[PDB]
């Protein structure tokens, strides 16, 4: 039967079911005040599905010049047409190949560039912004979004939203690689999965995706969304409380030293955005430092709420289109203050 919400991560993660409900804030606000992430399902059912297809982005914008990243080795592929990314999103035999002859796993960098989403894509901007959950927090003019109301003593977010486009990771070796490495933001954010592409060519790739979710520490209810309801899983997240950020820096300074990096004792491995916590490192963080995170599978139409200051990483299971908006809630404004 239909319900307002459920508890994931064995009780530690709120999942809201009705993205537009006017009373969602009554359930959300205490979890948010405690510094927890929140998941909201069902946003895809509110959107115009024809605006969020890979083939439309290629047809409309394909002659723009862009840079890509090879997710396996961090190599930059400079100054290529954006159709060269989009046309291989779901069709493996169209993908750019590495020198070994394999199809690459690619991430589209900074596209649309800087703050240009609204100017380049006005109909997509309207469709996203009118359907964001918790609109008093997330809309540019929301009553609980302080972004437009703070003086220069606070770091203010850029004008959004921002699009995040990347292929899925495929192989056993790929399990230890990030799509987006461990980092933190000084603003809050909402990240919406607007499209999931499950390919054809090397099409029959189900088994390595189940092993990735299981070794990723996903809970038993999360496993039921696949097996029972056949929803499309897009990306595996790990998120850590803002209060645990320095203990994570201590672990990564120790591992950098073990691997023969030569780093000053104060250097910031989270700001460097150079690490992905694999199963080995996640277990060492728990056992050696006492730190537990949230392992979250973001399915089509899921919105992930990321608290300001919370370290987080993303690993795509299939090809993903995500759209994110930054905001400044009163609950977490301390994280963007420029003093003490
Ligand atoms: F405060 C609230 C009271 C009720 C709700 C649930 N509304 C019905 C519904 C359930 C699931 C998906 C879509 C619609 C949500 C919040
Ligand atoms: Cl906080
Ligand atoms: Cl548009
Ligand atoms: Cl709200
Ligand atoms: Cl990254
Ligand atoms: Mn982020």
């Amino acid at each position: 039967s239909m319900t307002s919400h459920s508890w994931l991560c064995d009780g530690r993660l709120l999942c809201l079911h009705d993205p537009s409900n006017k009373n969602n804030w009554k359930i959300f606000r205490e979890c948010w005040k405690q510094g927890q992430p929140v998941l909201v399902s069902g946003v895809h059912k509110k959107l115009k599905s024809e605006l969020w297809k890979p083939e439309a982005f290629s047809q409309e914008f394909g002659d723009q010049d862009v840079d890509l990243v090879n997710c396996r080795n961090c190599a930059i592929i400079s100054d290529v047409k954006v159709r060269d990314f989009w046309d291989g999103f779901e069709i493996i035999c169209k993908r750019l190949r590495s020198e070994d002859g394999q199809p690459m796993v690619l991430k589209l960098k900074d596209w649309p560039p800087g703050e240009d989403f609204r100017d380049m894509m006005p109909t997509r901007f309207e469709d996203l912004m009118e359907n964001l959950p918790l609109p008093e927090y997330t809309k540019r003019d929301g009553r609980l979004n302080l972004a437009s109301r703070l003086p220069s003593y606070f770091v203010r977010p850029d004008l959004g939203p921002k699009m995040y486009n990347a292929y899925g990771l495929i192989t056993a070796e790929d399990r230890r690689v990030g799509t987006t490495n461990l980092h933190l933001d000084v603003s809050d954010a909402v990240n919406v999965m607007v499209y999931v592409g499950i390919p054809i060519g090397e099409g029959a790739h189900d088994e390595e995706v189940l092993k990735t979710i299981d070794e990723g520490d996903a809970d038993e209810v999360t496993k039921e969304r696949i097996h029972d309801h056949k929803e499309k899983p897009g990306a595996l997240w790990h998120i850590y409380a803002a209060k645990d950020a320095e203990k994570i820096r201590e672990l990564l300074r120790k591992v950098g030293e073990e691997q023969g990096q030569e780093n000053p004792p104060d250097h910031d491995p989270i700001h460097d955005q150079s690490w992905y916590l694999d199963q080995t490192l996640r277990k060492r963080l728990y056992e050696e430092y006492g730190v537990q995170g949230w392992a979250i599978v973001q399915f089509l139409g899921d919105a992930v709420f990321i608290p300001a200051g919370a370290p987080h990483q993303v690993h795509n299971l299939y090809s993903c289109i995500k759209v994110a908006e930054d905001f400044v809630s009163p609950e977490h404004v301390k994280h963007c203050f420029r003093l003490t």
